[PDB]
C-alpha cells in the first residue's frame, strides 16, 4: 500500500 | 484512493 | 482563490 | 477527477 | 481576475 | 494550500 | 510538499 | 516488493 | 523526489 | 528477480 | 530515473 | 531466462 | 523456444 | 529505456 | 506445435 | 516495444 | 499483443 | 488434439 | 476422451 | 485471450 500525505501550493 | 481538498491562489 | 477538490483514483 | 473552480488575481 | 474552472484527469 | 491525503494500492 | 511512502504490489 | 519513500511538490 | 527500491516478484 | 533502484519526480 | 536490472524466470 | 536491463523515467 | 527481444519504457 | 532480451523456454 | 508471434509494450 | 516470437512444442 | 496459435501435444 | 488460437497482452 | 473447451489469459 | 478446444488422447 502506498500512503500519501501532505499539501500542494500550486496546480 | 487519494483525496484532494483545499484552495490555490496561483497556477 | 481557486477551490480544488476531488480525487485522483488512477495514477 | 480533481475539479477546480474559482478565480486568480494574476497568473 | 482570471476565472478558472474545469478538471484534471491525471494529477 | 490544497490538502493531499489517501492511498494508492494499485499503480 | 506531499509525503509518499509505502509499497507497490500491483505494478 | 517495490518500496517507495519520498515526496512530490506539485503531483 | 520519490525514492524507489526493491524487487518485482510479479505485477 | 527484476530489481529496481532509483528515484522518480511524479506519481 | 529508476534503474531496472535482473531477469524473469516465468514470463 | 528473460534478462532485463536499463532505466525508466517513471513507474 | 520462444525468443524475446526489444525494449520497454514502463512496467 | 529498459532493454529486454532472452527467451522463455519453460511455459 | 504452438506458434507464437507478436509484441509486448509492458513487462 | 518488445518482439515475442518462436514456438512452444511441449507445455 | 502477441498472437498464439497451433496445437498442444505434450500437456 | 489440443488446439489453441488467440492472443496474450503481457505474457 | 477427455474434451477441452474454454479460454485462458496467460501461457 | 487464448481460446482452447479439442481433446487429450494422452499427455
Amino acid at each position: 500500500k502506498v500512503k500519501v500525505w501532505g499539501s500542494i501550493k500550486r496546480l
